[PDB]
């Protein structure tokens, strides 16, 4: 990896659960755990694990945040969803001084799906939830972070499906959806990249290829 230590936050997520045992089997990383009562929830191997430390707290804990992110040299933000919530998790790092953050979010909120597919993605959000993304990329974008945004189109779990394209900012984004392992490979690869620069401040898509289709298919 192109870094030791990493703190992921929200880590009881389903992205985040599976790239921790990602990190876990593939790297000899150290990985902090942050999130909502993960001792009850996170499983009990990866709970366990020697590379693994454990903090339970909400992201609006400053205090427990901070202790999480101390000796981060890169924070995985596994929900974009509340510009609150964004901005305690910003104010948590720029009091550590952590620069380097990557961050996943919704894909279409600048228009980029083509008519069918942004139509069917926004009659199955509801409006609440799209301008809670869209306000917490905005506190994301203010923050003097080196951060990398990911776009992810529609989710589902399946791992014999494990292609993913990245889509750059302003291109249009055809892939109605994205497993979460190639997800999961997608932040590994970056995590892994010898020049940052593509990553750097940057918002890039990741989908599946050849999923140019008028709705998720989910499978
Ligand atoms: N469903 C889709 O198709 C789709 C497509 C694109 C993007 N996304 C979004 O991309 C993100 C990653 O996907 P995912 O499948 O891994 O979602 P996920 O399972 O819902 O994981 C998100 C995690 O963030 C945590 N979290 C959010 N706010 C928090 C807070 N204030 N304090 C502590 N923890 C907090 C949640 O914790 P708790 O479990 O404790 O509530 C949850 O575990 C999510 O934000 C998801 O909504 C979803
Ligand atoms: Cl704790």
């Amino acid at each position: 990896a192109m870094y030791k230590y990493i703190t992921i936050l929200g880590a009881a997520g389903q992205i985040a659960q599976k790239l921790t045992a990602t990190l876990l089997t593939y790297t000899d990383m150290h990985i902090t755990l942050y999130g909502r009562q993960l001792k009850t929830r996170i499983p009990p191997e990866i709970i366990d694990h020697e590379r693994v430390t454990v903090i339970e707290g909400s992201f609006q804990n400053p205090g427990k945040l901070e202790q999480a992110v101390t000796n981060a040299e890169v924070v995985f933000v596994g929900a974009m969803e509340s510009g609150s919530d964004m901005a305690s998790i910003v104010k948590a790092l720029s009091r550590k001084n952590i620069r380097r953050v990557i961050g996943v979010s919704m894909a279409g909120l600048s228009g980029e799906f083509p008519v069918a597919l942004e139509k069917w993605t926004f009659d199955n959000l509801p409006i609440s939830y799209v301008q809670g993304e869209r306000q917490a990329r905005n506190v994301l974008r203010e923050s003097n972070l080196n951060y990398t945004i990911l776009r992810l189109t529609w989710l589902y779990n399946d791992p014999e499906k494990t292609d993913y394209e990245l889509i750059p900012e302003g291109a249009q984004f055809n892939d109605a959806q994205v497993s979460r392992e190639a997800v999961v490979k997608a932040i590994f690869d970056i995590l892994h990249a010898a020049d940052e620069t593509p990553f750097h401040r940057t918002s890039i898509g990741v989908g599946e290829p050849g999923t140019h289709y008028d709705k998720p298919s989910f499978h």
